[PDB]
């Protein structure tokens, strides 16, 4: 088998990515943002506490003959911007461009944070990093792609996110229309349970490509690209009136800037990322400061190739034996 959804992003700046999601008989279709850097799948629900609701489509399993409580089981996850969510669980069919899992863990809110409840586009969560992650207790539960995996003609499942454009995510095989060139794959420890590779350096716009080895983890369900902050300087140093600012948390440049490009290695091979990719807008609403899209990843413990870094590039998650990611420009 396999599938193919459109994903779409959610604002004006790519802020994340929403893909359609069939949940339940009848379907029930929320909108969720497919995260390869968590392991659950949850979502808005009928069980959300009412307050936290906000424009948001819910999953009503009470609604969907297909629906099974599982009994006992509570989930409860924060992520790296400081969000969170909490519930219960039940099993239910779920379809994504076709490709359909039963008896899939759907994880129902009963709790959301604010930035959840903020964010009317985003009904839920769907994680595609390793089943080890998964927040279910007391019996852990497998991600969409582990339970497909068996069923999908290649064990393998397909970034390719639009710059303020939509995009594809497919399962089970490899569009070779969708890049240019060649895929370039890469090796992956999946010791802390995400798709954690290392890359083989960078460059800065038209600058020479300096080798060094930089370990991160390749996360949809990030927008930006945070880095070292070596790395992160020497970019913003040929930006004029670059600056670090604490109050804002981060990067901002003048908005009247042109931004140069940043390449990252993979292997021999080279993605690079417009500088256009790299503009992540005023800082509020008029503000003629603007916030980088690349930042440092000093104090999160772990680099992070997200949809800035992503987007530039057509990405294998290659979920054979031996786990391994691959890259292709596009």
């Amino acid at each position: 088998s396999t599938g193919s959804a459109t994903t779409t992003p959610i604002d004006s700046l790519d802020d994340a990515y929403i893909t359609p999601v069939q949940i339940g008989t009848p379907a029930q279709t929320l909108n969720l943002d497919f995260d390869t850097g968590s392991s659950d799948l949850w979502v808005f629900s009928s069980e959300t506490t009412a307050s936290e609701v906000d424009g948001q489509t819910i999953y009503t399993p009470s609604k969907s003959t297909t629906a099974k409580l599982l009994s006992g089981a509570t989930w409860s996850i924060s992520y790296g911007d400081g969000s969170s969510s909490s519930g219960d669980v039940y099993t239910d069919t779920v379809s994504v461009g076709g490709l359909t899992v039963t008896g899939q863990a759907v994880e129902s809110a009963k709790k959301v944070s604010s930035s959840f409840t903020e964010d009317s586009t985003i009904d839920g969560l769907l994680g595609l990093a390793f089943s080890t992650l998964n927040t279910v207790s007391p019996t852990q539960q497998k991600t969409f792609f582990d339970n497909a995996k068996a069923s999908l003609d290649s064990p393998v499942f397909t970034a390719d996110l639009g710059y303020h454009a939509p995009g594809t995510y497919n399962f089970g095989f490899i569009d070779t229309t969708a890049y240019t060139g060649s895929i370039t794959y890469t090796a992956v420890s999946t010791k802390q349970g995400f798709w954690e590779w290392t890359s083989t350096g960078y460059a800065v716009g038209s600058g020479t490509f300096k080798s060094t080895s930089i370990d991160g983890i390749a996360d949809t369900g990030t927008t930006l690209l945070y880095l070292p902050a070596t790395v992160v300087s020497a970019y913003w140093a040929q930006v004029s009136g670059a600056k670090s600012s604490s109050s804002v948390g981060g990067y901002v440049f003048p908005c009247s800037a042109t931004l140069p490009s940043f390449t990252f290695g993979v292997g021999s091979a080279r993605i690079v990322i417009p500088g256009d990719y790299i503009d992540f807008g005023p800082i509020s609403t008029g503000s003629s400061s603007c916030f980088g899209g690349i930042q440092s990843s000093a104090g999160i413990g772990i680099n992070i190739f997200g949809d800035v870094a992503l987007k530039a590039a057509f990405v294998v998650f290659n979920g054979a034996t031996t786990p391994t990611l691959g890259f292709a420009s596009k």
